[PDB]
């Protein structure tokens, strides 16, 4: 079964690291780097990975039941799946799938609708964020807490999480949360990956999110978009070496724009040409060439 | 080329008429029904009609300048993708536009590109009600109502959809997309089951609502993974209409059949007042192209 890659262009595809179409391709102006997202993690043969899970739309979302305790009021969410079955804190997964995956403030929205009580069916939501360095956000145990400035919410009821964006100017979109909380390791994380050789840049899917207040840039990178994890998924096409070499093409005239290793475990490096800022066709998108190795040597883009 | 359905699940699957995963199939139960939404319109051969684009997290959302200013918020439209929107294309009104009567609540954002603080960013919750005679996003404008005057006029702003701003929702009546002036125009067309004891087979999402009881329903005729498989496979239809059958992977079983339609919708042979029950894993695999005289076992 042959590989291929989906043909949607650089506006038709969503980050799958945040609920956000693509921006623009971006590599590190400065220098190489090493990052591990758990979010947006899938290999070229269709193996998900870290928390990655396959709707757009649910990308740091949680969905659970309100806890009540014992100005920002707290809002303890003892958590299931997105797509509502139990959390099972024994599967091999780094936290609940879809669960945020880097340090920062994350403002959305928080909804309810009741399902037990004497006012079954009525409805809130309000504005809500999560710090997801608080010692509670503990998402593989379960749990996560957020904070509004709403009282509005109903003990004990479902509720669901949707981000929007920057809650603070606090994001560390590479460094990982503490799952388990402050005692415990992360563990069954999707590997970190970096480039194999001098001269060569991760290339990141980039897009920029809302803020609800300050300065924050609201860059949100992922290694590829969500339409590819679910090609993967879907096609579990047989990876013939560990890198496919894939090339920018402008399918309307052939013309080729810059090549690209991608990589068996589901990145994509590029030969570093400098700090210029990358310019396609809107009409362009990647397409797979041929099954190489590592020792394949790029062309500066 | 052969003609295939994307394999995702129904917990796997995004509705293409709001940002949301699917919760479950769902007919009328009490009747056959017409409906003609203006998102999640794609023909099997993968032409996008109405208002749809592809983009899953971009349904029901607006991106503009805040022209002028519960408060009220002017917003000059572009298209989704940031190109220019022009009102003269041949669409009902910008792609990704609300297709239905309500209020939908949800946030407003800005991150500013000209003045004295560029960069500065703020958001608010924000409702847009789709009958006020502002909602005009054929013309290029929507009005959006806010509780915050926290919002620069002449700066980038996306509303983003969350969910019900009132019980109030028709979700199929369109708006009128040019105001009361304007007849809409280039509307994908009416769909409806061709036969008595056919129904319309809905992908249903339970969408939030800020106060109130409303139930939160969106359905839509195929989910957007859909939309995207369709759009770029572009196979050729070989009749106007698709048996397929929503199978068990793990044992083969059809659990029922259904007729997929050109045009882009799914009809069930009735089977009663019946909730559906399918397995977690199942999904719809296309099995023949037939006709219109091909018979449903009754779902
Ligand atoms: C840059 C501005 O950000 C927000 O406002 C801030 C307030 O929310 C508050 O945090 C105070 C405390 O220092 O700082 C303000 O800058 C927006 O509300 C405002 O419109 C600006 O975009
Ligand atoms: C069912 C309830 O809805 C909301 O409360 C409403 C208020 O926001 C306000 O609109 C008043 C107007 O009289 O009506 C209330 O019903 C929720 O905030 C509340 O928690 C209930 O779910």
């Amino acid at each position: 079964k042959p590989f291929t890659l989906p043909i949607l262009t650089l506006g038709e595809l969503s980050n799958s690291r945040f609920p956000a179409p693509i921006d623009m391709l971006y590599t590190d102006p400065n220098e190489a780097i090493v990052v591990q997202p758990q979010n947006g993690r899938c290999t070229l043969d269709g193996t998900l990975q870290g928390t990655t899970q396959l709707v757009p739309t649910q990308i740091c979302s949680f969905r659970g039941t309100l806890i009540s305790q014992t100005r920002n009021h707290p809002l303890h969410v003892q958590l299931k799946n997105l797509d509502g079955t139990p959390y099972d804190p024994t599967d091999e997964v780094p936290a609940v799938l879809g669960a945020i995956d880097f340090k920062g403030t994350v403002f959305g929205v928080a909804s309810q609708r009741n399902t037990t009580g004497n006012s079954i069916g009525a409805t809130r939501a309000h504005e809500v964020h999560i710090d997801t360095t608080n010692p509670r956000y503990t998402p593989k145990l379960g749990s996560v807490l957020m904070y509004s400035e709403s009282n509005d919410f109903d003990d004990g009821q479902p509720t669901r999480f949707t981000p929007i964006g920057m809650g603070a100017d606090d994001w560390h979109q590479w460094e990982l949360p503490e799952y388990s909380g402050h005692l415990t390791l992360n563990m069954n994380l999707a590997p970190a990956v970096a480039p194999a050789f001098p001269g060569e840049r991760i290339l990141f899917f980039r897009s920029v999110v809302p803020s609800a207040g300050g300065y924050g840039s609201g860059h949100i990178d992922c290694l590829i978009p969500q339409e590819w994890v679910q090609h993967f998924y879907q096609e579990a096409a047989p990876s013939q070496s560990a890198v496919a070499l894939i090339r920018y093409v402008n399918p309307d005239t052939g013309r080729n724009i810059f090549e690209a290793k991608l990589h068996r475990e589901g990145f994509i490096t590029v030969a570093n040409s400098g700090n210029n800022p990358i310019v396609v066709p809107p009409n362009g998108y990647f397409r797979f060439e041929a099954w190489v190795n590592q020792f394949y040597t790029l062309t500066p883009m």
